[PDB]
């Protein structure tokens, strides 16, 4: 298993990556008609989930360290499609910041969209530094969405992913929304597609859902609301131990908020070694907390 050591961009303290949180929620406030003005919010988050969620615990081979998305083999990953958008958002925010890694970059880019969009400080830590593009995972560590719950169980193992962990992560799927030309399946899972809440849970158990085929004629559940899940989201109601945790998160507001914070800070770190006289995680204040 390759070690992977955090090492703080010279120099840099917490002042320097809130600059960078900054430009990132200023831009996400700025560039709002971005997807029927959903906003950028949801594939920042996403590209966040897909540049970590290459990683294999066996190995320590992916995983957020790298930053290995700005090669032409991840990039271009078929389970990437749309993350280009999150990618350009970016690119601003790089060429302002030059000295942050692209690993630090897509992670933070993240937590920022988690907590402009009201959801949980996720604590963050500085370090991971650029790897060789021969270091970028072969595509097909990204998960399958027509697949059941005993998929979904044994995938998130090779990311250290217990149930909870599992649950918790899946009510990302609050936001944004699926899009056809993307993953081959369409539409919003709720309402409240830009402000993270744990309308995820409360709509996979309240809606009724019909299981339906798609324009590019796959399955996916839809309810007359106009929403949608995919087979892996509804495989959570399908196990009787993701229900129970799906009706504990549906009925906790706050028990969601600090689960998926600690799941999601995880998810983020995997495959990363601080060192013991690391900085501490930041926790950066919103634009909202600081005025601006
Ligand atoms: C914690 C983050 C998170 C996790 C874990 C996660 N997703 Fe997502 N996923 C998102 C976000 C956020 C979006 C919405 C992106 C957008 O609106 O551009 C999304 C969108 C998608 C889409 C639609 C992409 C498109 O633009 O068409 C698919 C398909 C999908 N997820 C599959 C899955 C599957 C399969 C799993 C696991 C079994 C999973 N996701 C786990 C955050 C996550």
């Amino acid at each position: 298993p390759l070690v992977h050591v955090a090492s703080v961009e010279k120099g840099r303290s917490y002042e320097d990556f809130q600059k960078v949180y900054n430009a990132i929620a200023l831009k996400l406030r700025e560039d709002d008609e971005y997807d029927n003005y959903i906003g950028y919010g949801p594939v920042l988050v996403r590209l966040a989930w897909h540049t970590s969620g290459t990683w294999d615990k066996h190995d320590n081979t992916g995983g957020s360290y790298g930053g290995t998305y700005r090669f032409k083999k991840e990039f271009n990953d078929p389970s990437n499609a749309g993350l280009q958008n999150g990618f350009k958002f970016l690119e601003p925010i790089h060429k302002e910041f030059p000295w942050i890694s692209s690993g630090d970059l897509f992670s933070l880019g993240g937590v920022t969209a988690v907590q402009e969009m009201q959801g949980p400080k996720i604590p963050w830590r500085c370090g991971r530094v650029d790897t060789p593009e021969d270091t970028t995972p072969d595509n097909g560590r990204l998960p399958d969405a027509d697949k059941d719950a005993d998929y979904v169980r044994t995938f998130f193992q090779r990311l250290n992913m217990n149930d909870r962990e599992v649950v918790a992560l899946m009510g990302a799927h609050a936001l944004g929304k699926t899009h056809l030309k993307n993953s081959g399946y369409e539409g919003p899972w709720g309402a409240a597609n830009n402000v993270f809440t744990n309308e995820f849970y409360l709509n996979l158990l309240n809606e009724d859902w019909k299981l339906e085929k798609n324009d590019a004629n796959n399955e996916q559940w839809d309810s007359k609301s106009g929403y949608m899940m995919l087979p892996t989201d509804y495989s959570l109601i399908q196990d009787p131990k993701y229900l129970s945790i799906v009706k504990e998160y549906a009925n906790d507001q706050d028990k969601f908020f600090k689960d998926f914070s600690k799941a999601f800070e995880k998810l983020l770190e995997n495959g990363i070694t601080f060192p013991k006289d690391a900085p501490s995680p930041f926790i950066f204040k919103t634009l909202e907390e600081q005025g601006l």
